[PDB]
């Protein structure tokens, strides 16, 4: 039922905090997360700093689900990589751009895949 | 304080239902709304049906703010048009694509501007 | 998988009682949140004697959008007034539980899409 | 408008007590929700005697994101342990109201951005 609770929190939240590392510096940013099961996906650009951070250090921490001080939320430590499956990239692209998507594609578009290694439900 | 309540609901919600008209048919769709004061903006593509609907009939109805059966929400009847100010279009583009934006632009991108004529707070 | 589809639609309907009912009056759209009961794919929803509006039965109903991570239904159909007293009573017994004691719009679907 | 900027930052801090504190241990990021007090732009947050971690004072703090329609702060600074007992007590009197009775991390900012 633990997965079930994890999934419930993921189903109800698409914004989270990604913390990546640049040498000795943490970088925290708010962004949109899609998920497929316990796998997370977040959009990026080929030239964006968060993309280069991930290429050089795959260790990321995601916080997601904190609505108010009483919200149970997730702390996810995982390994991030750039999604190479073109069908997954196109699908995510179409989901992200659905309000305006009319078949264009974006060459600089990339997807950060996050494979969780540890998931803690906090404030449960 | 009525505006203040309207704004509070707009500040806390970016997804709403747009209802447009195609001849004698209503079309309802969920989508993302940005606002500037009581003016609403929603992204679209030049060739999308909702864009053509608006070109031919500017009368739209937006429902926004319904979280649960007890939520106070808004019913907005307004006049929709395609935003022609390039700086407003680019700004909205940058806000929408911020997670992946790296300077590209999208020729098919358009912005639907909605000027409210009537706003009712329901379930207050 | 016409049967898995039917099954997914009924499931969404069985698990949701509130939807969005949209219509058109003249060249003007209208939208409101409504409480919906269903019999199969047919929907029922409860709602001046000195005024009349030109009837347009074309409606669009959105049901099931609970979270951004929700599959929901877009239903295009024809709305009419339900006159059967037994049906209206069955609706009252379901929508008015503590009350002891009224129009019902019937929506027959022509097209149903599961959107995500 | 260095002064309107300072003013907007203080306002965000004055109106928010919860933020996100991020750090790095080795080559691994850490993130947690924390309760923050502030003195001007300086932040204070309360938090095994058989273990020690290699100290990295580089932290990133996000404060003020309340709704998607929120301007918030990204603060990059240096974290340290606050040793002043008077300060620690002032923090306790603000964070522990019903209690009658403890480390405090001090964050000095090096860069602050208002993001939207």
């Amino acid at each position: 039922e633990l997965e079930d609770k994890i999934l419930a929190i993921l189903e109800q939240h698409q914004v989270g905090v990604l913390t990546s590392v640049q040498g000795d510096f943490p970088h925290a940013r708010y962004m949109t997360f899609l998920h497929d099961g316990l796998t997370l996906y977040t959009p990026s650009g080929k030239e964006l700093p968060k993309t280069e951070e991930v290429r050089r250090n795959p260790h990321v921490c995601v916080l997601i689900g904190y609505d108010s001080p009483g919200s149970a939320f997730l702390e996810i430590n995982g390994l991030a990589s750039l999604e190479e499956d073109e069908s997954i990239k196109e699908r995510i692209w179409e989901n992200i751009s659905k309000d305006w998507f009319q078949g264009e594609d974006s060459p600089s578009f990339v997807v950060i895949k996050i494979v969780p290694e540890q998931i803690r439900i906090l404030n449960s």
